[PDB]
């Protein structure tokens, strides 16, 4: 009927369990690296598919020529061997492209929240059940479509929050600091610009949930200057304000992405001396 779809935020979960395994001022090897993902993936797909969700889609954090929102927001997005990783994690990556049976979602300037976004409302209106593994609480925005569940990976439980139309609300309205996007009380380069003297005035939360539960009181409760960042601020937070070509990309790119037969498997996992390994390809 319609395949269970896994869509996995892999930027995240594969640094994020990088930090925790690899000890601090210590040199990161493409093998380490290798040895991590792999298991990472193995670990987490056997979660999914254990669940009826058998189709697994990799998303990946691609900024090597920046992010496509900064076309509208200059601003946005402005000891560890991390050299190391990014390193061997991009090598390692275009051997799952290679070998391994995964779409991986990998564009210049797109964040993996994007594939994950564009995707999970794709599918989740295509009649598809969708599980998205990550513990970013952003995607609590696309747990109103059908058929949508989120598994945090980490700690190993589900993410269930309405409360999600005032979580996005708040990040439109206060900003994200973690982005450098600021809020609708300040210039929109705030973050980046700002001068020390300075510091963003705080926003009512009743004005924020009157105007999550009902967007058309932004133009009547916020100022002109007010309301004209809260519009900027939609394209950098709200993931139904992803400009259609982009999503159009996305789309497209999943379409024509090509997986490597089975067979591939194997002679990657001996090649790469994971012989210890070649047991378990069932589990891939």
């Amino acid at each position: 009927y319609k395949e269970g779809i896994c869509l996995i935020d892999f930027s995240q979960i594969a640094l994020s369990t990088a930090l925790v395994n690899f000890p601090d001022k210590e040199k990161i090897n493409l093998s380490m690296v290798r040895h991590l993902i792999l298991n990472s993936i193995k670990f987490n797909v056997k979660k999914a598919k254990t669940l009826g969700y058998t189709k697994i889609v990799l998303c990946i954090d691609n900024a090597k020529s920046g992010y496509w929102r900064r076309d509208f927001a200059y601003y946005y997005k402005k000891t560890w061997d991390w050299e190391g990783y990014f390193e061997s994690s991009h090598k390692v990556i275009d051997e799952l492209k290679a070998y391994m049976p995964y779409i991986v979602m990998d564009i210049d300037k797109y964040e993996a929240n994007d594939h994950i976004a564009v995707l999970v409302k794709k599918f989740s209106l295509e009649g598809h059940k969708i599980l998205i593994i990550s513990s970013d609480g952003d995607f609590t925005q696309l747990h109103k479509y059908p058929n949508v569940k989120q598994w945090s990976p980490m700690h190993k439980k589900w993410v269930k929050i309405g409360s999600a139309e005032i979580d996005c609300m708040t990040k439109i309205l206060k900003g994200d600091k973690k982005d450098n996007v600021a809020s609708v009380k300040v210039r929109s380069d705030f973050w980046f610009t700002r001068v020390e003297g300075e510091r963003t005035p705080s926003m009512k939360t009743s004005i924020v949930e009157a105007i999550a539960n009902d967007r058309e009181q932004a133009k009547v409760l916020l100022t002109e200057s007010e309301y004209n960042r809260y519009k900027e601020n939609l394209v950098l937070i709200d993931f139904d304000y992803i400009p259609d070509n982009i999503a159009s990309n996305i789309v497209n790119y999943y379409n024509s992405y090509k997986l490597p037969p089975r067979g591939k498997i194997y002679s990657y996992f001996v090649k790469a001396g994971l012989s210890k390994l070649t047991n378990s390809i069932n589990e891939f």
